[PDB]
């Protein structure tokens, strides 16, 4: 069979996490459904870092990636995009003795922590890019969501951006009851997509046609329920 490689850094949790030295999570266990029983295909999953799953799509040494990945324009020109497999809504957290931010419009002068090449660190960068006169403050780090939502918990910084599931995730596991959840809009709809290189276009279209399967026999609802404890799905119409 072919052996198909699909990489993520393992984070965040419920999505990705690991357990007994190996990897699990609602798209980890979606994928192995994709997979089970192909007459076709053998799956494979590999940990690596953050950078690396994207330089590995791009030196065709992996062939899918699995990390919480939300769609972009400058990822679509570089990647594929699979039928999406979960939705979950954009927050912004912020400590609830501090009145002093309400929404994304008072992040000026403010302090968060990023990582290199998201969606959120994306988003912050334009919002500078416009506010030139007031920044937010920005400092890149490559520690992973749970450490980062420990340190905002802890007093080092004053705000951060995420997303509903892991957010509350890490605030119910980590006891982090000092922090205050804001909704925020959203542009798009807030779907969440396995992501493959460039060139597979073979195997995005057995993975497409899975996903449908797998949504229609019940079992993306079964695992959303296992992993997140309510149903996260996009709309049928979307999932394509
Ligand atoms: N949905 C966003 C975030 C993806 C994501 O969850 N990335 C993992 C691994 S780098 C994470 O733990 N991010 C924490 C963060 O962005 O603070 C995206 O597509 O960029």
């Amino acid at each position: 069979k072919k052996e198909i490689i699909v990489a993520t850094n393992g984070s965040p949790r419920p999505f990705i996490y690991e357990e007994n030295g190996e990897l699990t999570g609602y798209e980890i266990e979606v994928v192995r459904a994709i997979f089970k029983d192909s007459d076709k295909y053998d799956v494979k999953f590999e940990k690596t870092e953050w950078s690396g799953v994207f330089a590995g799509l791009d030196a065709d040494r992996y062939n899918m990636a699995v990390n919480n990945l939300s769609y972009t324009k400058e990822r679509a020109e570089k990647y594929l995009y699979a039928a999406p497999i979960a939705q979950n809504p954009n927050v912004l957290v912020v400590k609830k003795d501090d009145s002093s931010i309400k929404s994304l419009d008072d992040i000026g002068g403010k302090s968060t922590e990023v990582v290199q090449a998201t969606t959120s660190a994306k988003q912050l960068e334009a919002y500078n890019a416009e506010h030139t006169d007031n920044p937010t403050i920005l400092n890149y780090t490559k520690a992973d969501f749970q450490q980062i939502m420990v340190r905002l918990s802890d007093g080092q910084f004053d705000y951060k951006i995420f997303d509903k599931i892991g957010v509350e995730t890490v605030i119910k596991n980590q006891g982090l009851d000092n922090l205050k959840v804001i909704e925020l809009p959203s542009d798009q709809q807030p779907y969440v997509y396995p992501l493959l290189a460039q060139g597979q276009d073979e195997l995005k279209s057995f993975v497409d046609k899975r996903i449908k399967e797998l949504y229609k026999d019940g079992t993306l609802e079964k695992l959303s329920k296992q992993f997140f404890g309510d149903t996260y799905l996009p709309a049928e119409a979307d999932i394509k």
